[PDB]
């Protein structure tokens, strides 16, 4: 009936990790840029008729983290790997997050969703096709999101829960 | 690429148009403008599949239901919408469900029960009562808000998944 899920939101500086989480939890867009150290949020949601208690870890994008990172990558059940569609460097950084999660988990089969955030902006530098091809090579879903409009936000989190559910079964 | 014909039904002022406009245009319509009949196309990716949604936004008023049996036969899936602060709109769900089943000549019709206006603290219809009704119908129940966009994609995507299973 009731199941807890530990979700981890990872990605480079300013991709919108906090804004995506705050949209899901508080139903509003944060226009401010306030760097995260580490925050966690709970949310009880119904996904495919099942009562899920989400425990979401919102991580720091700030580079030079071999600190606290391995522990949450070990504890986390599923990962949202976020890049911003107008930030090519954040997309190139996905390889590093994916590889480190796989290394810490000691598995090639880790519940994960590739998230292309800021899809409300007409300043795209990363094509949907290139990100779709990367997710296909990883064997993971790819979802374009906007923390501003809330487009794809529920889809990204719910898809990740569905991926965790499949892994356990 | 797959086309999906979706029909949004429900009583007067439940937010059928606002839910659709939020999905198609990513904005909330504050104004109340009664619908006669409108349709919208939207290309979306659902579970890796490119879907072309053809959404029919219907009238909540009886006066504009001349196409009702025809769109209930043509429609592949139905969003049956009530407003959580309108008990009469929840009681009206029985009529929409029964007419869809009658026109389709089947008890197995892709359908999602939608409890809209969940952003309002003026609820008159409990989540449990609506969950129990959806359970008795054997259909999913999703609470939505066209204002915040909470549950909107979940409601439309769930309906596409229900159609996909039926097919
Ligand atoms: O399933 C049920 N849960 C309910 C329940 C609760 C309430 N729980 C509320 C969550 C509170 C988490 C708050 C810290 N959670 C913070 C958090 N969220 C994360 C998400 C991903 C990864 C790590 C974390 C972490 C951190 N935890 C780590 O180990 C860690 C490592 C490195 C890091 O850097 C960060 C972290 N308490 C219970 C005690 C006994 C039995 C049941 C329960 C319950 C009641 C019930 O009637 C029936 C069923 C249930
Ligand atoms: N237009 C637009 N802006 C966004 C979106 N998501 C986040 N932003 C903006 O980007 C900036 C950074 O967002 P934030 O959510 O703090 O990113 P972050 O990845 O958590 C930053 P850190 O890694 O230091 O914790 C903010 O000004 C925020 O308003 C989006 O989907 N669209
Ligand atoms: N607070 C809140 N208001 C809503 C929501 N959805 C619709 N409304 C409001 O309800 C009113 C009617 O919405 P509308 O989308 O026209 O409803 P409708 O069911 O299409 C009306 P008709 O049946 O005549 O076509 C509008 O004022 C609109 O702003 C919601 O989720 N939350
Ligand atoms: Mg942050
Ligand atoms: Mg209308």
């Amino acid at each position: 009936g009731m199941t807890e899920y530990k979700l981890v939101v990872v990605g480079a500086d300013g991709v919108g990790k906090s804004a995506l989480t705050i949209q899901l939890i508080q139903n509003h867009f944060v226009d401010e840029y306030d760097p995260t150290i580490e925050d966690s949020y709970r949310k009880q949601v119904v996904i495919d008729g099942e009562t899920c208690l989400l425990d979401i870890l919102d991580t720091a994008g700030q580079e030079e983290y071999s600190a606290m990172r391995d522990q949450y990558m070990r504890t986390g059940e599923g990962f949202l790997c976020v890049f911003a569609i107008n930030n090519t460097k954040s997309f190139e950084d996905i390889h590093h997050y994916r590889e480190q999660i796989k290394r810490v988990k000691d598995s090639e089969d880790v519940p994960m969703v590739l998230v292309g955030n800021k899809c409300d902006l007409p300043s795209r530098t990363v094509d949907t096709k290139q990100a779709q091809d990367l997710a296909r090579s990883y064997g993971i879903p790819f979802i374009e999101t906007s923390a501003k409009t809330r487009q794809g936000v529920d889809d990204a989190f719910y898809t990740l829960v569905r991926e965790i559910r499949k892994h356990k079964e």
